[PDB]
């Protein structure tokens, strides 16, 4: 009966086995080329950032709002959106959409620069020690008496993080459920495991790597360093301003600096108006003096969503392609992997080389983003006869980048798995644009194989 109403706890039906993740991948590439191309010499690095970008722009969004889901995961991913309502994960998979909803017509991306889509990245902070996570949502199929139901939640219920978690979005930790007069140095660090627990609890055994500082209050970041699980951190004064082109040093357990550039009091402007202002200022620099844009947000709203679109026709897809636009997490992670990873490349014979490179994240837990890219100077994509990879590679896209050739190279072990999942989830409903265009996205990442063939067939 479609049109009872129903009470529920926000579920997906399946999430990435972050538990699972191996944190150690041993990169093989085989590159035949043709037979009037031999090359002479070639050499390799892992660009300053991932895809060959010009510029970062990191996102981390606070207080675990009902609107990370709503908005901003929302318009990244090409759902539904409202103008002043608040969608939860059940109220999409049953079509019982706010009586105002809208959608952009496209996702929000941008290339990888061999020809595929990375949609826009960011991270969520998680209120996991606090029980209002377990707020129900109630569905009700074409009621319009009211709309109460689509009304702003204090936070995100879990189902609607566990739904973003499949799509890459990043965790941190923020406020921990303590009173305010145990928010101590020593009973934070204590209270750090606890929430902890929960999400791992909760997704799929992920382990929380980061903490946003709340409130200025840098007992948070003392206790932080001390739980070792942290590896990175953000905050908005007694942080490191990131140049992502100059930064030399090890950045583990460091503070990265990221501003809410909040507008003068009364001046009519918006956040969002702010940051366009602060980027158009940073892209006046050379790519190599320019900064992060390193944005933190609270709730996001119709403005965001539009300026979310606005990056995405300046400077994504739709533009010129310059930006990454990801969560501190991944960024982190890249980071290290070009500090601590050596690209080599060997010669097997007269028209064979061979691409090595090994993907180590730290003892903490496994990294969760186990993606790079490889630059290889001396060879085109005209020369090359064929491509073949071994296991850990599970998604590999490559091609021509200015006068060199570039490899995006993604070893996420259950990357296939996941893909097919979103293929089931497309077979079970069939009439649902969106679910065909998620599937077709997951796909389009694997590397050429019989599954990436068989799922390309289920999707037609
Ligand atoms: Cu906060």
């Amino acid at each position: 009966d479609n049109g009872k109403r129903r009470d529920v706890i926000c579920e997906t039906e399946f999430i990435y086995p972050f538990g699972n993740e191996t944190a150690d991948k041993e990169i093989e590439i085989t590159i035949h080329l043709k037979a009037d191309r031999q090359v002479g010499y070639l050499y390799t690095e892992i660009p300053t950032l991932k895809y060959n970008k010009d510029w970062l722009f990191l996102m981390t969004q606070d207080d675990c709002m009902h609107s990370a889901f709503s908005y901003t995961w929302a318009a990244i991913h090409g759902k539904p959106l409202s103008y002043i309502y608040y969608c939860d994960l059940a109220h999409l998979q049953n079509g019982d959409l706010p009586p105002d909803y809208y959608s952009l017509g496209k996702t929000l991306a941008t290339t990888n620069g061999t020809g595929q889509e990375v949609r826009f990245s960011f991270g969520t902070t998680v209120a996991a020690d606090d029980d209002l996570m377990n707020t129900q949502t109630w569905v009700q199929n074409g009621y319009t008496r009211d709309y109460f139901r689509f009304y702003k939640k204090t936070m995100l219920v879990w189902g609607n993080l566990q739904e973003m978690m499949n799509y890459g979005v990043s965790i941190a930790f923020h406020d921990l459920n303590l009173p305010d007069e145990d928010k101590t140095e020593d009973k934070l660090l204590a209270q750090f495991p606890v929430a902890q627990s929960m999400i791992r609890e909760k997704l799929n055994n992920r382990t929380c790597k980061m903490l946003a500082e709340p409130n200025g209050d840098k007992n948070y970041i003392k206790a932080a360093l001390r739980y070792d699980k942290i590896r990175t951190l953000c905050a908005q004064s007694g942080a490191t301003k990131l140049y992502p082109f100059q930064e030399n040093g090890d950045i583990e357990q460091v503070v990265i600096e990221r501003a809410f550039y909040d507008p003068p009091e009364g001046s009519g402007l918006t956040n969002p108006d702010m940051i366009k202002a602060a980027i158009l200022k940073e892209m006046e620099n050379p790519k190599e003096e320019r900064a992060a844009i390193s944005i933190g947000a609270h709730n996001t709203d119709t403005g965001w969503v539009n300026f979310l679109e606005w990056l995405n026709d300046t400077y994504g897809r739709d533009g010129d392609d310059s930006m990454w636009f990801t969560n501190q997490e991944e960024y982190y992670e890249y980071y290290y992997y070009r500090l601590h990873s050596k690209p080599e490349i060997k010669q097997v014979n007269t028209h064979t080389w061979k691409l090595t490179l090994n993907l180590n994240g730290e003892d903490s837990a496994p990294f969760y983003y186990p993606s790079v890219t490889v630059n290889i100077f001396g060879l085109k994509m005209g020369d090359i006869e064929s491509i073949k990879s071994n296991e850990d590679v599970t998604g590999l896209s490559y091609g021509d980048h200015k006068d060199f050739f570039m490899l995006n190279i993604d070893c996420r072990k259950y990357l296939a798995e996941h893909a097919e999942n979103f293929v089931k989830r497309y077979e079970a409903n069939p009439t649902d644009v969106s679910a065909k265009a998620d599937a077709n996205y997951f796909v389009n990442m694997l590397k050429d194989s019989d599954k990436k063939t068989e799922l390309k067939k289920r999707i037609e």
